[PDB]
């Protein structure tokens, strides 16, 4: 209770109108979104507001949108954004629910640039109905009942945030109320929170809450759509809180997010096909380790299922799940010759106390599961890891800036190669990025104005129509900014590939076949390294470790062992379970949970690499204070019986909430680490263990309840290191070396000596090159007398003219104006903009001829044609970018009318859809390319 | 000798002019091949001769053809196959060799329709120039001296053989004798005989010449004068080997003569030769890797280099001196080093290995990637007959049939419904690739592809629907139907668990006796599973043909870690009495695959049958063990008597490799014998497969058995004498008294074929479907009509479009009447050309865009084809789409256009070609559209 906020605070929701109020959920939800973004009031008596019926029976939202919209108060403009039609009729039709997605309600609120108290503090934009997977508690309760936000973080600092929070000390207390104490009004329902967690110049980062639908105008009592249901009782349905009082609070409201976690129900496996086991696999030394921790089996048919039910290629061997209050990892289980469906959970698997009666209960969900693997590369964040456990320091890191230098020079290579005939950057082109999930998404490549969205399905899109990179300029314009922002990146990131690595999901060994530094490694399909290919790993040295890695022993060098008996499971790697500590947690404390591990078989880095033992950490509880009150101890405020119980359980959630929303310092620690590090040029020395084992301890802050506030930072970097002060950007972070003398440290030296001549090099090639294509024939030029076409076509004729001739001069005079325009928000709207004056330069006998009105597509005819045309002769000057994004797809049109030659076969018009269905098929490449050259 | 046949036999060559002594060998060919065809002669006279030259300096061909025809000449329909220019060049300007491959010269003969005797008996048509692999003989003595014919077997037998030859016995010695005795001239090199064998596809024999000499050689002890007699003692190192038998000797010439990729030359210390084969650790002497040996990991990425292969192959077939076999990476090579070995069984002649040649890996095949085998038919005997149970044998095999048959039909039917769905269905139920590449584009007959498959891809491409328009319908209907009628014909069992795959044997003693050891480079996936190795499970292994009892055997597969670098090939222990390959139909490791297969079905039942006891077959199988030192006895001694020695070799030989084939025959009767008797096991099984195992390797193990044999032991070991029917299962339906019980009978015609009908009996009851329900699909396309009703508009207030318009609609009547009325597709084409002569101030400027060299891209095409579906969709639907099926597409793609909704892509045609439908694309679009 601050207040000042509140006021502010009012009053943050749209109104629910009364003539609004016959619903349905979709309806009020789409409606409202259009006068949001209309900047029209929903209790307006002058708009003569309503309700029609039609909106009822409605399958796409534009029918209730241009109702409407209409009224000339909407106009406006157009959008919002609008959900897709399969989903809006779930959401009216369907349950919200279309098999395995959820149709999701979402809203982001960013700070009111308003002012004063009684101004809300909050906007509100709400997301258009969209589909995600569902999760266990939108397939228990129904995907409506479910609302999200993004909401900026009240304990943000700075400096971008309103005076009135934060020059006000607690009302960080005054947010968290606002959002946990009561409920909230939103379409016709009452919404309360239940969770929060972090989202999935410099801005504020936002934090993600959810709601519950506890009641609304349509729901009904109780106890006993839709009936009126308490957040404190989902929470008791998800969590069975009578068996789970001892847990920590912090550490149970954690576990909520078990229950929204995305997954694919596989099967419901009966109480006899479970096997839960008292105890984890330990250590057979006695140190009480547990040896296979979040990992445990499922049978054979359970694994076919999954394959079954998810529509894989191939049974996989294991996967991430939940089941229950169990999260973590299956494994196949190697020894089941049976057929009869079962599964295991162990300790270290299950989160809360489960009896595992309800279905729901006993229904193995899916996050992820183990797929065929892609070569990882090696990231910048393991070379001072690798560096620092080299047998010799000059050598490896000679040999990591040779292996960059020819990496880089070997893609260049290829491109340049490529370059040199259609079929084969085209080729090229669709191998070097995925556009299949954007073409199913749209049902067809998706275009702005004039050409596709995407630069790499523009240069196929004109290639496919006989333009030719070598030939054409923005061919070769586009070819090149794709190069060089491919450059920019690796002299950022520096993920220097390393053809023979990969990351692989853990697994423990549960068969107790592999010695205490063995792992086996099989994968399910052949593995492939520029010369040499693996279906497996065997009697060799291999690199293990887990992203970040932060001590010394954070990579771990180990032999790959190949056994017999784990022969079917692939596309994992097995860890023993004999020794004294489990493998995975000597990378950075992982476990068998979904952890995978960057595996690395590459000769030359594995081979100069010493392992170093366990860093003896320091103490560090003097900053870092565990709230460990357990949900028993709330309810002793209460007392006992199912109202103190209620009341326990939204304590928890606004204690938790108020824990949920304090800084993350793990980023800052992190960063601090990365900086001392750097100056330090050692990630060994006692400054390093103490930062590593910091970063560590806060990374799993949430669930350990670990307070760590800005007080403790600062007490313990002054009481253990620097420098309170900061320290300086490492130069790396520099685009040129601003440093003095040579690079020292290894980043500095791989982006500055290193990659940034080698790029420049390399970019020096074909820029010389440009340059070097006058007249060779070759080169590369704007100009091609094939586009204009249609222009002198129409010169001609107009000339003879009369009066088309007068046409002409309009449709010139017309295009001048739009240039023009283009001249002259975000990016793709301005686009837009220009790319529908350009469609409205619209014209007996002749008009009727260019205009063929009898097709419902103006841009397909002849008219359009003509317009490109006469552009490109006026314009490929002069505005190149202009006339090939306006009319790139006419132009192309004409290309492939013009390059065609009587018997030697027919160009194809192919519809959209159609078009997105087919790719490149490299055998004909290949062979033809083969059949070309002898 | 013998009288006729002589001189009945004395030109056939050409017939090497003045005058063209002079000009390359490929000139000459070439030149040579034109008083071939189209005639002339010798011989004159008339009209000009000699020199040009380019001719002596061309870089086509092509041309020099070009000189004439003066001439006039011929004007003989300038048509020759012709050789393509790189090879022409190579020939003409690089040596006959480039890099790997030799340029060959080939001939065939077939027999004079003409006679009687001065006429020469047979014709000689020369082939052009080609390119194809060379071989160790061309590599070390130039591609240039070697001449190859393909002549009519002269023991043929028969009917259709001239009279002339037999009957007239005994000149079956006149003409080995006329093509082994004496040189050949041909296009001025003097030819002379040296290996013959059967042809690689009346039967036709290849025969072998080597230029000794000719117009432009020169004497010794381009280049030099050298016997074929001082060319096989350069292969064979003849001094080293007259201890070998004759034919044996000669049956070696192949290994010259194999097409083979030359690797790399070893030094003399970077090879090991081994003194004894890998023996039966039981004593038996037995060899355990009879044709295989090791070779070190740096040859064998030497391999891949050269070859450009992907990958490092784990085994490779080839030759290397003597050595012929297999060679195996030796997986203990930690080293870098090349070094190979060669073991006893591996050389098939004593060799010094001195000669850069002698000393060269050649490369016939590696192990690659594998495909699924499947069950052949053949296979089927032998495994009912080692069935456990075999009710239930035969139960599973129908059930395997029937599913695999209503599955293949079910899918075919669903894929219909989308398009989406049947493009990818029609995608893989035939490959174009192969087409495409040749043509670089989808090759057209008129408006329309050639292949209806083609053409309902092309269709659905522009937005027709095979479930709404009935041209679509129509053909997917065809194809079904057409298909129907191959598995009536084609049984087909289908088994994805199997692979054929190269045998090799295990060197380092890790595979006990029935165990073997299986990895794969990738995943050999099988519809809802996937193999990367096999390990822990019964295996079926068997060489075909298998006809034993004993010829397939189980066993059991498991995966030794030592032998994981292993991949595509299958590992046999060398342990145990008998090697596993001998038990496979006398099976070994130089280059045999073996049939292997994993699936649970067939493996399960099958029990392993012992070696049969094999019958003495001396009496009728009789072999001539005749030395090469025993041909030299009736000669004496010295270089004289070794080259008159030779030349015996070569004319005994081609007596016995020229003898008829009953390999064939006595295998034919077998399978017609044991489907009477339904048996595999019995004594005339045992006794009959005992044969043909005899006869396999009849050419150099000199067995002799002639007709006379033949008969002799069909009349006392069988047997009629008399014709055995052939199975029921060769002809198309069943004729046939009651029930099948043959299992090859039963499975075509009790399983398959009732399943088979009830589909063309599906089909037909949706032939009826019908009439006006609406979907039915139609020939009616409103769309379709769009130019034609937008000119009619035009031609309203006309005054003068009308005039056209009334053209246009006259030209079209006239050209669907021609198209009313060879072969095929010339007449299609000619009404084609009609068609596209239907051609038309500015609406005819603008209907025509004559910018466009390409006609059929003008919006007159458009409104032309719009006008002729307008007018004959009802009457002539085949005329319509057949002349105007492209445009058509290009007018529903339009049409089906709509603003906001993606783009249309106009493809050229050679870009069109190379794009494939993407099966993820298909599976993840439906799997949206179905929620
Ligand atoms: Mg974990
Ligand atoms: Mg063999």
């Amino acid at each position: 209770h601050a207040p000042v906020v509140a006021a502010r605070l009012r009053n943050i929701w749209p109104k629910f109108p009364k003539w609004l109020h016959e619903a349905p959920l979709a309806v009020a939800w789409e409606v409202t979104r259009l006068f949001m973004h209309c900047k029209v009031d929903l209790e307006d008596e002058s708009l003569g507001l309503k309700y029609d019926p039609s909106w009822s029976t409605a399958r796409d939202v534009t029918d209730i949108w241009k109702t409407l919209y209409r009224l000339d108060a909407f106009r406006g403009k157009p959008f919002p954004e609008k959900p897709p039609n399969d989903v809006f009729v779930t959401a009216m039709t369907g349950n919200f629910e279309s098999k395995g997605s959820a149709v999701v309600l979402s809203a982001v609120l960013d700070y009111n640039p308003d002012n004063s108290p009684t101004a809300p503090l909050y906007l509100v934009k709400l997301k258009p109905l969209m589909f995600e997977q569902g999760c266990r508690l939108t397939r228990r309760f129904g995907p409506d009942r479910f609302f999200e936000i993004l909401i900026p973080s009240p304990t943000s600092t700075s400096p971008s945030v309103p005076p009135v929070v934060s020059k006000q000390p607690a009302a960080v207390e005054e947010v968290i109320q606002w959002l946990t104490m009561g409920q909230h009004s939103l379409v016709g329902r009452q919404w309360r929170a239940f969770f929060a967690k972090d989202a999935g110049p410099k801005p504020i980062i936002k934090e993600r809450v959810h709601f519950f639908a506890e009641t609304g105008i349509t729901f009904r009592p109780d106890v006993f759509q839709r009936t009126e249901f308490k957040v404190s009782q989902m929470l008791d349905w998800l969590l069975q809180l009578d068996n789970n009082t001892w847990q920590p609070h912090l550490k149970l409201f954690s576990r909520i997010q078990l229950g929204l976690s995305k997954t694919y129900a596989i099967m419901t496996l009966e109480p006899h096909q479970i096997r839960h086991h008292k105890t984890d696999l330990l250590s057979p030394s006695g140190t009480g380790e547990v040896m296979n921790d979040g990992v445990g089996r499922m049978s054979r048919s359970v694994a076919k299922r999954i394959r079954d039910v998810l529509g894989l290629g191939d049974v996989p061997s294991a996967v991430q799940g939940r089941f229950g209050s169990a999260k973590g990892m299956w494994v196949i289980d190697v020894d089941d010759t049976g057929d009869e469906d079962w599964i295991e959970t162990y300790p270290s698997q299950r989160k809360w106390e489960c009896d595992f009666v309800d279905k729901h209960q006993r229904t193995l969900e899916v996050r992820s599961v183990a797929s065929e693997l892609k070569s990882a590369g090696l990231n910048l964040q393991l070379l001072p890891v690798l560096e620092d456990r080299a047998r010799d320091k000059v050598k490896m890191r000679q040999a990591i800036g040779d292996r960059l230098i020819n990496d880089l020079q070997r893609q260049f290579s290829e491109q340049k190669h490529a370059l040199n005939r259609p079929v084969e950057f085209r080729q090229w082109v669709y191998e070097s990025y995925s556009s299949r999930a954007t073409r199913v998404s749209h049902g067809r490549v998706p275009f702005l104005a004039g050409l596709p969205d995407s630069q790499e399905e523009t240069l196929n899109f004109l290639m496919n129509s006989g333009f030719d990179p070598k030939k054409q300029k923005y061919l070769q314009d586009i070819a090149w900014d794709l190069q060089k922002r491919k450059c920019d990146t690796l002299k950022s990131k520096l993920n220097i590939r390393v053809g023979r690595s990969a990351y692989i999901y853990m697994i423990a060994d549960f068969w107790g076949v592999l010695e205490e530094n063995e792992v086996h490694v099989g994968f399910s399909s052949k593995f492939r390294d520029e010369e040499e290919s693996f279906t497996l790993l065997s009697d060799c040295d291999v690199l293990v470790a887990r992203s970040p890695a932060h001590f010394p022993s954070d990579i771990q060098r180990v032999r790959a062992v190949f056994k017999p008996e784990l022969h079917s499971l692939k596309d994992v790697i097995i860890f023993s379970t004999k020794g004294d500590v489990p493998l995975a947690k000597k990378l950075s404390g992982g476990d068998y949970d979904g952890d995978m591990a960057w595996v690395c078989w590459d000769p030359e880095i594995v081979d100069g690499f010493v392992n170093a033992e366990m860093p003896l950490e320091p103490d560090l509880s003097r900053y870092l204070k565990k709230d460990k009150t357990t949900f028993k101890q709330l309810m002793a405020s209460h007392g006992t019986g199912s109202a103190a119980k209620e009341q326990t359980t939204y304590d928890m959630i606004q204690k938790s909430f108020h824990f949920a929303l304090q800084p993350n310092f793990l980023g800052m620690c992190t960063n601090y680490k990365e900086r001392l590090c750097y100056i330090n040029n050692s990630v060994s020395n006692k400054p390093a263990i103490i930062l590593s084992s910091l970063v560590g301890n806060l990374v799993d802050q949430s669930k350990q309840g670990i307070v760590f506030n800005e007080a403790s930072w600062a007490q313990l970097r002054r009481e253990l290191l620097g420098g309170a002060l900061s320290l300086p950007d490492p130069m790396y972070k520099s685009d040129s070396w601003l440093g003095r003398g040579e690079p020292t440290h290894i980043i500095d030296y791989l982006k500055f000596s290193i990659a940034r001549p080698a790029i420049d090099k390399e970019l020096e090639a074909f820029h010389n090159a440009m340059k070097a294509a006058k007249d060779t024939e070759d080169g590369a030029h704007f100009w091609d007398p094939d586009l204009a076409s249609y222009y002198t076509f129409f010169k001609e004729i107009s000339d003879k003219s009369r009066s088309s001739a007068l046409l002409f001069t309009t449709l010139k005079n017309r295009i001048g104006e739009v240039e023009k325009e283009y001249g002259r928000d975000p990016y793709p709207v301005r686009v837009n903009q220009v790319y529908e004056k350009w469609c409205a330069i619209t014209p007996s006998k002749v008009i009727r001829l260019l205009e063929l009105s009898f097709l419902a597509d103006r841009e397909m005819n002849t008219w359009a044609l003509l317009r490109a045309s006469t552009a490109f002769k006026l314009y490929y000057h002069k505005s190149p970018k202009f006339v090939w994004q306006m009319a790139g797809r006419q132009l192309a049109y004409i290309k492939a009318q013009m390059t065609s030659r009587p018997g030697e076969g027919a160009p194809a018009l192919m519809t959209a859809f159609m078009y997105a269905g087919l790719m490149p098929d490299k055998k004909f490449t290949k062979q033809y390319v083969a059949r070309l050259e002898g």
